[PDB]
């Protein structure tokens, strides 16, 4: 395990999402509420599922090597397998705090499997110039969601409850924030360039990921806003 | 990627689905009734998965060697990943027009996950003869799907709203020809007995594609039968 | 076929499965109560599911082998193929049973994903130490989903028909008893300290899966509970 220098950040990864986990978990215990149930299932197994892919990186499990540019390239492929589960679970946090219409909903999990199945198939081409078409139209599909969290949600929230409204507004800058790294970091990182090296690029997804999920999690977790309004 | 004699039709299939995509998004933009943005999500997405599939067939990502009958058969994986997500997708642009109830939307979609999951190991067995015995069982969870659509739909279809009824028999027609084209060709195609040649199999998938999901989208997008009866 | 010892059970659990599909699907032919079709579709997926990855089993489609402890070792993967789908389709059934709430629908399909997922995981690692690692985080996602149905189902089938609250008490205590038992028939077998050899471990898990599926749905659709009181 030690023999790859990432190893540390996977470790450090694995740990704080398997708190994150706990900490969620016994959060909820004293729910009864069936609005409050709803988000508390979907923000507990976010970081659970994260810890399960984490775990499979740090033990060595969930990386392939991937030739191209004549080279054997690590390849964490896992991260995609957390992904393609917890972005969805993430949006659907969004879409219920904004009673969101069901068409909408359909509409942004299918960008998201489109964005997270396109950067697999980008992290897995053997052929180095094809990886960026595969992160192209990943971006696309990104922008396209972002694109409906701003013009389609935003003014949905205004007709809502005020504390929902300023939940999601942070819920929401968060997310855009936090999500548009994502591309830039594959960019430069060694599924893309190449000119930040593994360990770094490594770092620098544990600390999104934990902000994203962990982050997320406990903004939201705190708010008035998961609770149905009640006397 | 012209190595492929197959590549013309591949190239004309991912334009076409690209096109067929574009058009969507565009013409839903003027939307904001709950029940078309419903029709538009689901439809629009079908072609959005097809493209990504198609293109990864072009660049050759979507392709993989079966040995069976003593030979290296090429065999297009990528168009099981697109069916298994766009069929049921389209099978719930059906049932969503004539209100289906649950029970027998999820016997649908389990019939159809059943008839990709089968022709995909059917497509991949490497004993010659079993790969026949998969075809029978896709076939079968197909015929399923067809029944239920003819005796379980179309009287659903006539106590609704005459638009619905009458889009929803059109559409009905137009599928079940086109989708019962679809085992005729795997099975006499280079999957199955090896008949019909790789480059010919691929024009006429690409053919049954295009109109299975954009002509098929056309149809039920143009008309007034996905809005809301509204004054 | 006959070259693997334990082919004779994987042709009688093939056999059981798809005669307990022919058998549901004719006795919900004469069904027109929406919430009996619900039932009936879910149940009569499940051993069609299981059928299926039977016989792959069956012909060796589901079947590869696993370096660990300098062996090569038979792992059948397509149990969690099957296990992916008719596990939460059984909780399912369960779980419309006693009208559970969204949110604690979406935390058992989420745990019981986890649950299979890390199974699958733990089956394919090469690091012999490590298998049981994965087989502890699926153990605890399974006490979790155990813990669920007792102190979260049980004390809300009290508050419905009567009927009902029989008829979950005794599905309870059938799957509690029964899932209970796959941990430990890995943990002993082929998957795990290989004390169990697999044509008994493949005879246990065919006893097991025949009546978490045939047992369990033949009780489930003999009872009243699964219509709408009506008139
Ligand atoms: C009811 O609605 C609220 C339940 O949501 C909360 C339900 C949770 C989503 C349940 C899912 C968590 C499972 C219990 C997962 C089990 C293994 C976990 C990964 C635990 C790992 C953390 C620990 C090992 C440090
Ligand atoms: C509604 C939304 C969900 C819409 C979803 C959007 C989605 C369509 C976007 C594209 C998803 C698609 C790219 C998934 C591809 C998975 C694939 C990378 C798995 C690895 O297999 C690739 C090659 C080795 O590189 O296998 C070597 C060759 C092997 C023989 C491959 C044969 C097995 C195939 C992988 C079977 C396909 C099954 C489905 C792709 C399962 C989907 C997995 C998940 C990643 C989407
Ligand atoms: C809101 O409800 C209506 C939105 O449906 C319409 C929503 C659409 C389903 C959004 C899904 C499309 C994504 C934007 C996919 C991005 C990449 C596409 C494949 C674009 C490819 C076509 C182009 C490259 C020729
Ligand atoms: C409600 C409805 C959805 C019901 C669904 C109906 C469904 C049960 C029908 C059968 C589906 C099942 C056949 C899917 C099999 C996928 C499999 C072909 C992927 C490729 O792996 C096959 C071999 C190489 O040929 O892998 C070589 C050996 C490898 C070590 C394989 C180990 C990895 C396994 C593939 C893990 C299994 C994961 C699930 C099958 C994911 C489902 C994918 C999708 C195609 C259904
Ligand atoms: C309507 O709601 C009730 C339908 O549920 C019942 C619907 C069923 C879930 C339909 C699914 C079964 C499909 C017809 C599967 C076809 C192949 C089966 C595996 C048949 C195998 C058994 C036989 C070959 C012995
Ligand atoms: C809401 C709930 C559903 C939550 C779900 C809980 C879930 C997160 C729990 C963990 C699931 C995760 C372990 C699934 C892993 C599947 C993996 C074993 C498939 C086989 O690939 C493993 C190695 C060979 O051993 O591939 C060799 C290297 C290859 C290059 C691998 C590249 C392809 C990747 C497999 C692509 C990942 C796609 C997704 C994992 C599809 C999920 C399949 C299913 C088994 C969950
Ligand atoms: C918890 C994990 C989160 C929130 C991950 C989010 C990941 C993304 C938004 C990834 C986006 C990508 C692209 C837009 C293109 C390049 C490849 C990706 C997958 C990194
Ligand atoms: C947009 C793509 C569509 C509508 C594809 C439909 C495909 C089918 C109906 C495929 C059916 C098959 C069988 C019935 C058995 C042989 C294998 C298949 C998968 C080709
Ligand atoms: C129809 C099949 C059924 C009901 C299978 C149930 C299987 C389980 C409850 C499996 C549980 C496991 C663990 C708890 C850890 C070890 C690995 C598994 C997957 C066997
Ligand atoms: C969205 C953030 C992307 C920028 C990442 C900056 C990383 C700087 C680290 C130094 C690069 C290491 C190069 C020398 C090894
Ligand atoms: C459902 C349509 C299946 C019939 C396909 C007919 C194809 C005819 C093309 C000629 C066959 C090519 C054989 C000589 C190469
Ligand atoms: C939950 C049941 C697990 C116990 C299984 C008992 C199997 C006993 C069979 C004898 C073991 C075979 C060892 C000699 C080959
Ligand atoms: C490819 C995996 C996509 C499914 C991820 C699980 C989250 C799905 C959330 C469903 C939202 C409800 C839509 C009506
Ligand atoms: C194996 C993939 C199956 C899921 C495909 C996505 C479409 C699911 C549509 C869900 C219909 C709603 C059922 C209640
Ligand atoms: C990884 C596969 C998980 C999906 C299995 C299919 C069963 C899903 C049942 C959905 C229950 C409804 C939740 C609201
Ligand atoms: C186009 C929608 C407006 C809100 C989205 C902001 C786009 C940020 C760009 C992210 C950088 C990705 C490379
Ligand atoms: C049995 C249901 C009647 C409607 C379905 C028509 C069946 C068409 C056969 C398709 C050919 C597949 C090989
Ligand atoms: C902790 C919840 C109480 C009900 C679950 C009973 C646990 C049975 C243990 C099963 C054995 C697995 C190894
Ligand atoms: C080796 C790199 C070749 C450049 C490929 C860039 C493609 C980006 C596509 C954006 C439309
Ligand atoms: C080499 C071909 C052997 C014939 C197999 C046909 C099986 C079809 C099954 C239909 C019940
Ligand atoms: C296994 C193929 C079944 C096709 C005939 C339909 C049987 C009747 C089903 C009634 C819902
Ligand atoms: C070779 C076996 C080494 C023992 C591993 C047991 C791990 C079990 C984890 C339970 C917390
Ligand atoms: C509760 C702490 C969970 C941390 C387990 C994984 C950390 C890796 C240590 C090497
Ligand atoms: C908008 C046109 C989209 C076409 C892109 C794919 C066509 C392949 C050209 C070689
Ligand atoms: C209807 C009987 C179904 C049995 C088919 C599979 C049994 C395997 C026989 C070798
Ligand atoms: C993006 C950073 C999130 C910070 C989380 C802090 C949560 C405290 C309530
Ligand atoms: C099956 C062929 C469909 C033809 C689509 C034409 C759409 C025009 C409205
Ligand atoms: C766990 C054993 C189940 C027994 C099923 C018998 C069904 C008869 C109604
Ligand atoms: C990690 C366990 C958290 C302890 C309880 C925190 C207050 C709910
Ligand atoms: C008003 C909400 C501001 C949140 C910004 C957080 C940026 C990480
Ligand atoms: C809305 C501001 C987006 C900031 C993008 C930051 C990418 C590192
Ligand atoms: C391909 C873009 C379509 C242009 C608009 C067509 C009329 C809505
Ligand atoms: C009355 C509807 C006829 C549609 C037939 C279309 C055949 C491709
Ligand atoms: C209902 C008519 C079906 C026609 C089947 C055509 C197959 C090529
Ligand atoms: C296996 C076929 C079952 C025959 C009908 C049983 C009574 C509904
Ligand atoms: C009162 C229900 C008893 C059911 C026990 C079945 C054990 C297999
Ligand atoms: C509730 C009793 C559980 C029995 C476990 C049996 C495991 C073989």
């Amino acid at each position: 395990i030690t023999g790859r220098p990432e190893w540390i950040w996977l470790a450090l990864g694995t740990a704080l999402m398997g708190l994150g986990t706990l900490y969620f978990l016994v959060k909820g215990m004293g729910v009864s509420d069936p609005d409050a149930k709803k988000f508390y299932a979907i923000t507990t197994l976010v970081p659970a599922i994260a810890f399960t892919m984490y775990l499979s990186m740090l033990l060595g499990y969930g990386l392939t090597m991937v030739p191209f540019g004549g080279e054997q390239n690590p390849i964490y492929w896992a991260r995609y397998a957390d992904w393609l589960f917890t972005t969805p679970l993430l949006l659907l946090d969004l879409a219920l705090l904004v009673d969101a219409d069901q068409g909408t909903i359909l509409a942004l999990v299918g960008a998201d499997g489109i964005m997270i199945g396109t950067g697999l198939v980008g992290a897995l081409t053997k052929v180095y110039s094809y990886r960026f078409v595969w992160w192209a139209i990943s971006t696309a599909a990104m922008l396209y969601i972002l694109y409906v969290l701003f013009f389609g949600f935003t003014s949905k929230a205004e007709s809502m409850r005020p504390e929902v409204a300023s939940t999601f507004k942070v819920l929401r800058n968060v997310t855009v924030v936090l999500w548009s790294a994502y591309p830039v970091v594959w960019l430069i990182g060694s599924e893309g360039a190449g000119i930040v090296p593994l360990n770094i690029e490594t770092l620098l997804f544990m600390v999104l990921d934990v902000s994203a999920k962990v982050g997320f999690g406990l903004i939201l977790l705190r708010s008035r806003a998961i609770f149905g309004e009640a006397e």
